[PDB]
Protein backbone atom coordinates (compact mmCIF):
# COMPACT_ATOMS: atom_id res chain seq x y z
CA UNK A 1 0.00 0.00 0.00
CA UNK A 2 1.33 3.49 -1.43
CA UNK A 3 0.47 6.67 -0.99
CA UNK A 4 -0.73 6.78 -4.82
CA UNK A 5 -3.01 3.54 -3.91
CA UNK A 6 -4.02 5.94 -1.09
CA UNK A 7 -5.11 8.68 -3.32
CA UNK A 8 -6.66 6.82 -5.77
CA UNK A 9 -9.05 5.61 -3.28
CA UNK A 10 -9.59 8.77 -1.73
CA UNK A 11 -9.40 11.28 -4.41
CA UNK A 12 -9.89 9.68 -7.59
CA UNK A 13 -8.03 9.17 -10.76
CA UNK A 14 -9.16 10.72 -14.11
CA UNK A 15 -7.44 9.53 -17.25
CA UNK A 16 -8.63 12.64 -19.49
CA UNK A 17 -8.17 16.38 -19.07
CA UNK A 18 -10.59 18.04 -17.32
CA UNK A 19 -10.81 21.74 -16.25
CA UNK A 20 -10.77 21.99 -12.29
CA UNK A 21 -12.82 24.46 -9.97
CA UNK A 22 -10.59 26.99 -11.30
CA UNK A 23 -10.85 26.18 -14.73
CA UNK A 24 -7.50 24.71 -15.26
CA UNK A 25 -6.76 21.87 -17.27
CA UNK A 26 -5.54 18.49 -14.93
CA UNK A 27 -5.19 15.15 -15.59
CA UNK A 28 -4.71 11.93 -13.42
CA UNK A 29 -4.71 12.55 -9.34
CA UNK A 30 -5.43 16.28 -9.63
CA UNK A 31 -1.92 17.03 -11.48
CA UNK A 32 -2.25 20.27 -13.05
CA UNK A 33 -0.85 20.90 -16.73
CA UNK A 34 -0.99 24.14 -16.90
CA UNK A 35 -2.76 27.51 -16.55
CA UNK A 36 -3.28 28.47 -20.15
CA UNK A 37 -6.50 28.45 -21.53
CA UNK A 38 -5.68 26.70 -24.67
CA UNK A 39 -6.08 22.64 -24.59
CA UNK A 40 -2.91 22.79 -26.92
CA UNK A 41 -1.47 24.16 -24.61
CA UNK A 42 -2.04 21.09 -22.24
CA UNK A 43 -1.63 18.32 -24.87
CA UNK A 44 1.73 19.91 -25.47
CA UNK A 45 2.60 19.17 -21.45
CA UNK A 46 1.47 16.12 -21.55
CA UNK A 47 2.95 14.62 -23.65
CA UNK A 48 6.17 16.26 -23.19
CA UNK A 49 5.71 14.60 -19.46
CA UNK A 50 5.21 11.12 -20.47
CA UNK A 51 7.32 10.98 -23.37
CA UNK A 52 4.68 9.53 -25.67
CA UNK A 53 1.53 11.24 -27.90
CA UNK A 54 -1.35 10.71 -25.55
CA UNK A 55 -3.64 12.98 -27.31
CA UNK A 56 -5.18 13.59 -24.10
CA UNK A 57 -5.03 10.02 -22.78
CA UNK A 58 -3.55 8.18 -19.79
CA UNK A 59 -2.55 5.44 -18.46
CA UNK A 60 -2.68 4.71 -14.95
CA UNK A 61 1.56 3.77 -14.61
CA UNK A 62 1.93 7.07 -16.12
CA UNK A 63 -0.67 9.02 -13.89
CA UNK A 64 1.78 7.38 -10.54
CA UNK A 65 4.69 8.59 -12.10
CA UNK A 66 2.99 11.75 -12.79
CA UNK A 67 1.79 11.32 -9.31
CA UNK A 68 4.90 10.95 -7.83
CA UNK A 69 6.48 14.22 -8.75
CA UNK A 70 3.39 15.91 -7.22
CA UNK A 71 4.54 14.10 -3.97
CA UNK A 72 7.49 15.29 -4.05
CA UNK A 73 6.60 19.03 -4.52
CA UNK A 74 4.09 19.09 -1.95
CA UNK A 75 6.83 17.62 0.61
CA UNK A 76 9.13 20.33 -0.84
CA UNK A 77 6.70 22.77 -0.18
CA UNK A 78 6.19 21.26 3.80
CA UNK A 79 9.89 21.53 4.29
CA UNK A 80 9.62 24.70 3.75
CA UNK A 81 6.39 25.61 5.34
CA UNK A 82 7.61 26.56 9.57
CA UNK A 83 4.75 25.38 10.64
CA UNK A 84 4.48 21.89 9.01
CA UNK A 85 7.50 21.18 9.09
CA UNK A 86 8.68 20.53 11.98
CA UNK A 87 5.42 18.32 12.61
CA UNK A 88 6.65 16.09 9.13
CA UNK A 89 9.65 15.77 10.57
CA UNK A 90 8.51 14.13 13.93
CA UNK A 91 6.39 11.74 12.04
CA UNK A 92 6.37 8.14 11.11
CA UNK A 93 6.40 6.94 7.65
CA UNK A 94 2.89 6.17 7.26
CA UNK A 95 1.77 9.22 9.08
CA UNK A 96 3.13 11.19 7.07
CA UNK A 97 1.76 9.84 3.83
CA UNK A 98 -1.44 11.13 5.84
CA UNK A 99 -0.38 14.38 6.19
CA UNK A 100 0.41 14.80 2.82
CA UNK A 101 -2.79 13.19 2.04
CA UNK A 102 -4.40 16.46 3.87
CA UNK A 103 -2.00 18.82 2.00
CA UNK A 104 -3.60 17.65 -1.75
CA UNK A 105 -6.60 17.64 -0.52
CA UNK A 106 -6.70 21.14 1.49
CA UNK A 107 -3.46 22.80 0.39
CA UNK A 108 -0.49 24.24 3.18
CA UNK A 109 -2.61 26.74 4.79
CA UNK A 110 -5.62 24.86 5.13
CA UNK A 111 -3.56 22.03 6.81
CA UNK A 112 -1.35 24.58 8.92
CA UNK A 113 -4.93 25.91 10.61
CA UNK A 114 -5.51 22.84 12.70
CA UNK A 115 -3.16 23.93 14.98
CA UNK A 116 -3.89 21.74 18.01
CA UNK A 117 -3.94 18.93 15.84
CA UNK A 118 -0.30 19.40 14.39
CA UNK A 119 0.65 19.92 18.41
CA UNK A 120 -0.78 16.98 19.22
CA UNK A 121 0.74 14.72 15.96
CA UNK A 122 4.21 16.48 17.30
CA UNK A 123 3.85 14.87 20.96
CA UNK A 124 2.87 11.75 19.57
CA UNK A 125 -0.55 12.61 21.30
CA UNK A 126 -2.47 10.18 18.32
CA UNK A 127 -5.74 9.77 20.00
CA UNK A 128 -5.83 13.13 21.06
CA UNK A 129 -5.02 14.09 17.64
CA UNK A 130 -7.33 12.00 16.10
CA UNK A 131 -10.21 13.59 18.05
CA UNK A 132 -9.12 17.06 17.64
CA UNK A 133 -9.31 15.90 13.84
CA UNK A 134 -12.61 14.39 13.74
CA UNK A 135 -14.42 17.65 15.13
CA UNK A 136 -13.18 19.82 12.54
CA UNK A 137 -15.39 21.24 9.33
CA UNK A 138 -13.36 19.22 7.22
CA UNK A 139 -14.52 15.65 8.62
CA UNK A 140 -18.19 16.98 7.97
CA UNK A 141 -17.59 17.62 4.48
CA UNK A 142 -15.84 14.59 3.60
CA UNK A 143 -16.18 12.10 5.99
CA UNK A 144 -15.26 8.75 4.25
CA UNK A 145 -12.05 10.22 3.45
CA UNK A 146 -11.51 11.99 6.37
CA UNK A 147 -12.21 9.23 8.78
CA UNK A 148 -9.08 7.18 6.86
CA UNK A 149 -6.95 9.51 7.49
CA UNK A 150 -7.75 9.91 10.87
CA UNK A 151 -7.57 6.16 11.34
CA UNK A 152 -4.27 6.31 9.64
CA UNK A 153 -3.06 8.76 12.13
CA UNK A 154 -4.55 7.28 14.66
CA UNK A 155 -2.54 3.51 14.39
CA UNK A 156 -0.04 4.20 12.05
CA UNK A 157 -0.44 1.27 9.58
CA UNK A 158 -2.39 1.12 6.61
CA UNK A 159 -5.53 -0.76 7.62
CA UNK A 160 -7.67 1.63 6.79
CA UNK A 161 -7.22 1.55 3.24
CA UNK A 162 -7.07 -2.13 3.62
Amino acid sequence: MNIFEMLRIDEGLRLEIYKDTEGYYTIGIGHLLTKSPSLNAAKSELDKAIGRNCNGVITKDEAEKLFNQDVDAAVRGILRNAKLKPVYDSLDAVRRCALINMVFQMGETGVAGFTNSLEMLQQKRWDEAAVNLAESRWYNQTPNRAERVITTFRTGTWDAYK
